[PDB]
């Protein structure tokens, strides 16, 4: 089931991440069930925006705000939710909301799947307008939610978010 | 799996529905295997129709027709075949058919996923539009189908809707 | 899981076949990993084009390819990547590309299903336009990927088709 | 402009339709306003049921029902409201509502658009799926509308549908 | 043309809007061309945001900010781009931006096109949630923008939306 | 109409092109037609192919096989059929088919309808893997159609297009 798909084939630099929600899709917040390893509804969003890059998550990984590690994935065409995609870091958005410090990582898709992305290397390699887009959807996707709130606080690079990644499978092992 | 999913948190208010088939999607008729937990396909439907709600079954329970028992969730977009959502009974399509008693509960998301159907609190708030929709749907659905037939009865209430829910979670338990 | 689906209710004339790719979808090319039962991205197709039919394979069958036998799936509409239909064979496609023969059988929805497919009882039962687009899809859509090519043989009836199916069943049972 | 569109090259063996409606839409009934030749909704179709084919008018045309001759037109992929497509008629579905006699003709692309449906050549060469829904769609989708009614009469051949052409040709250049 | 339609059939209480962006649709933001009448790519937004409703203009009119007076239509499903739907005035969202006054009038279909906004009379019938959605997306939509800025003032009841549209269509005769 | 549409407010840096068929479409091939303006359907392509981005022409131009020039516009989202998109030529790609040359420009979204395209000054601007995408579809959608063929000579750098465009407005200007 999607619960024994490993955190990757060497981490932290080749990983694989469970999509729970396809990019550019209506406003469904959907995450993968711990328990049962099924697609649960977790909140129809109030905001009219959606989430510009496939979104989900690492296995077996612990971060610091209590859930796997959130990745977002950049694709040529939206992936289904549910579906597993090996990627290869390349950045972090860092934030805090209620739950803690809730960094978001940027991994494209490993040069075996594409070579599209292979120029991404980094954090500066990004699109301007694709980390602009991100940064404000994060900042603003929440603003008419009642119990919620973020605060972002900036990109760092592939080397954070590659860290990032070790301190979460660490912490996972061990908790 | 899906075969994992819990009836419900707080059975019979606050229930969870496994969806097989999307609000306004193809007419293909999905259902979930009982023995593998896999989207099966039933049907593909003959008439130019479409279910109006998204439509699928409350898990560990055993309705008088010897399934489930069946659900339709209103959302403001539709959702993914296979996934589970949080939700709160408000009333039922009474109607028999050639399992039996078949009857259809109505049920809107739970509180923590919207705040758009607090308001609805029993079968009079549902707008009388989507009732006639649901209702002519069922009537005719299977009108290109065989010895099928369906008589529509009626609507019952929330307080009808949750004897329904109990019994069948109930009866489960015993079979 | 998908893993324990049957290969068939009775080979090998009706079958199950387990979707990984819809008809007329993005150029993504889903696989079933076999150990997790987890839809995989295998690879983002670089050439601009798509299957003309849904694809998946039967599970529990071992080709000469060392994959489950791939079959494609005509359908009114598009199916849900992960779903299982029961279909009858029609036919195949030989062709054999890097590593060896990999013949792409062409199964049918079958008629408890829907009647629209009934009077396709073999391979010259097709509209030829449907087969000529199979054929150069197969021989066209990795011509942008450097080691790879195909050579399409011809199409053969639906008696060779359920030989394959026999042979790759026993191939895995005996394996 | 789309109110100088001719009838046909050829009437009435050769004729062209102004689509109004995609097949497979949402249940929006689109029409062209004859003075400004803009697209205007309709009605906002109150039954789950959509348009089983591309639905649209044959210009230069009055029936007896007071406007052009409506007309069905299956197509592989569905076509934009507003396109005009080069058709063939192959049938009618006689049926008669508020507005009086509404025969709906069924016309197929072309053979220079596509040799898909030069094998269609008269109304027993269609499916006699795709005929059934269509007929239970008229007899259906106005059900939970207020002021109207129809009774579906019944298919005749091509000549039926070619007279009804020339007849209503005959009757915009005089009326 | 979409240039000739009428401002409405009884002005200010049943007018025509000319649909420019559908509901929920991608973020281009496309605009009805003056002289030509044509629809024009005006920006592709750089905003993770949608329209949350359909948003157009009605014809014949000149709002105090030098373009016809701008509407959003909520509809049941998502209309075409160039489409024309008869509405009724229901409200008016006033803010200003770097056109000066901009206000967004809000109308519902017309009881002709549909029952379902029949109940809604005055702009504290819209639901709440649709007003909150409404106003967010406008003071964000243009975040990543320039020197653009935009202040909501607040919403204003129905007869303030007919005194716009009179003041705007009177307007429009003089200049 | 769109009949009237400028060639460009400033050639041949700044022109408008006329979208006839969208990214990422089904494969309908539409044109529109130069008496009535209209979209008409010209083909169903048999390939399963797609094209790669909007595809559409320069009006007021007469190219050297006899129609508008044809122009491929890359874009984040799929445009309208019937939109007009301002652009900047970037490149060409020429081909010989069946009568003449037939070349394909290639034309970024202005810098007023988004900064994503600013970096693309000239051909080697262009991701090669969109390169090898559009040649391989030129190279073989029409390989179902008996009388056609197409040669791919290579692509031509920004001076190139715009000697073309200059000329062919030269051509139509002048006749
Ligand atoms: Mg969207
Ligand atoms: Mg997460
Ligand atoms: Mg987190
Ligand atoms: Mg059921
Ligand atoms: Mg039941
Ligand atoms: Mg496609
Ligand atoms: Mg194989
Ligand atoms: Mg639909
Ligand atoms: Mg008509
Ligand atoms: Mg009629
Ligand atoms: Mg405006
Ligand atoms: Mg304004
Ligand atoms: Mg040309």
């Amino acid at each position: 089931s999607l619960l024994n798909v490993p955190a990757g084939k060497d981490l932290p630099e080749d990983i694989y991440v469970v999509i729970e929600i396809p990019a550019n899709a209506d406003p469904i917040k959907y995450e993968i069930d711990k328990e049962s390893g099924a697609l649960f509804v977790d909140r129809f969003m109030s905001t009219a925006m959606f989430y510009p890059c496939n979104y989900g998550y690492i296995n077996h990984t612990l971060s610091l705000d209590g859930d796997p590690v959130d990745v977002l994935v950049p694709t040529p065409y939206p992936l289904q939710p549910g579906s597993v995609t090996r990627c290869r870091p390349v950045g972090v958005l860092k934030m805090t909301d209620e739950a803690g410090e809730d960094a978001k990582l940027v991994a494209v898709p490993h040069s075996k799947l594409s070579k599209e992305y292979d120029h991404i290397k980094d954090v500066n390699d990004l699109p301007e307008l694709l980390k602009a887009q991100i940064a404000h959807f994060f900042e603003h996707y929440k603003d008419l939610e009642k119990g919620k709130w973020v605060k972002v606080e900036g990109w760092e690079n592939a080397e954070a978010a590659k860290a990032e990644i070790v301190a979460s499978f660490e912490r996972a092992k061990n908790k």
